């Protein structure tokens, strides 16, 4: 079979998702419309840190709309081994697009970063964040 | 917090969802159209018996399209126990209606049941079957 688990992290997001914590770093959380807006201050980096509470993704493929001010760094991590794994950059956007990218990580993942990999305090919006067992190719949304 | 976790356990089922086995007893499953149609035999009280793999649920509620020739009895079980927990029986419809219920077993469970309580091979057609977390009153879709 080809058919895959596909798990909703959040929608339309007023809030955490249910079964996790924010671990990130640099930034001011906060909502508009079902959008997660991530505030980085200028220097520090900063980024969102979505911190599953039970359990882990292995492997797979994320799926998200973001529109973002400055490039911004796609990581996730295994907290037990405190490792860390660069799936992608993703270049400056006025407009909401929507991105499906394999996660090629040899560890199972319990954290899912957003990153302001220039450091400048550009803003990052993220809406309709899905995970999927099965590769970039063959999702389905 | 209010918000649930969402499991989409199949939406438009062309096969078994990913993860799980059928552990279903006398009658034939088939497909169309995106719905799961059990045909149970005369006799028998078939039923599908979905079983997951890997992990179980606790509590929360079900959700459902479903119709059906006859009266209908939805189950959970946990299999590592053996032990199973009546949690409705539906009356016959000719249309799909939606179904939201709440799962009041005091055990986590690996097995979600659709029978014939009949026992007169009374055909079921399944669509949209998905978990929460939470009560049914709370649920959206
Ligand atoms: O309280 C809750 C629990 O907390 C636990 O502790 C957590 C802690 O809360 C936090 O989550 C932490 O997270 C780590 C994370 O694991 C990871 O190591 C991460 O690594 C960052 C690093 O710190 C920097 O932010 C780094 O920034 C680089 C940029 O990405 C970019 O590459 C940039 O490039 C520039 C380049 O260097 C040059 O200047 C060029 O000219 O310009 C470039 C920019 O245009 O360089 C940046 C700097 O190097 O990114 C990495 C990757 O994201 O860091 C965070 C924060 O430390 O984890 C711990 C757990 O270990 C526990 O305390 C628990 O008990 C609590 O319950
Ligand atoms: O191969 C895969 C693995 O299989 C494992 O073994 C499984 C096996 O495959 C199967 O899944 C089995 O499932 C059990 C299940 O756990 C549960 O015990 C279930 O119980 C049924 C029961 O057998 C009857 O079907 C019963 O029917 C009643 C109706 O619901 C209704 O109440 C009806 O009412 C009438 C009334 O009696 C009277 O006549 C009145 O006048 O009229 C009424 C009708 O109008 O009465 C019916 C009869 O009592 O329903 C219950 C509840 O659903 O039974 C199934 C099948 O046995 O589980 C095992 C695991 O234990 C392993 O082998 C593994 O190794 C393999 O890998």
């Amino acid at each position: 079979n080809v058919r895959a688990t596909y798990t909703v992290i959040f929608k339309n997001a007023s809030g955490l998702p249910n079964g996790y914590d924010n671990w990130g770093w640099g930034c001011t959380l906060s909502y508009y419309g079902g959008a997660m807006i991530i505030n980085p201050q200028e220097g520090k980096y900063g980024a969102v840190s979505l911190k599953r509470n039970s359990g882990s993704f292995r492997g797979g493929s994320l799926r998200f709309d973001m529109k973002n001010e400055g490039k911004v760094k796609i990581l996730v991590e295994n907290s037990e081994a405190d490792e860390k794994f660069e799936v992608e950059t993703i270049s400056p956007s006025d407009e909401y697009v929507t991105y499906i990218l394999d996660v090629d990580f040899d560890l199972p993942f319990d954290r899912i970063d957003f990153q302001d990999a220039p450091g400048n305090g550009d803003r990052i919006w993220i809406k309709n964040l899905v995970h999927s067992t099965g590769s970039a190719d063959d999702f389905v949304d």
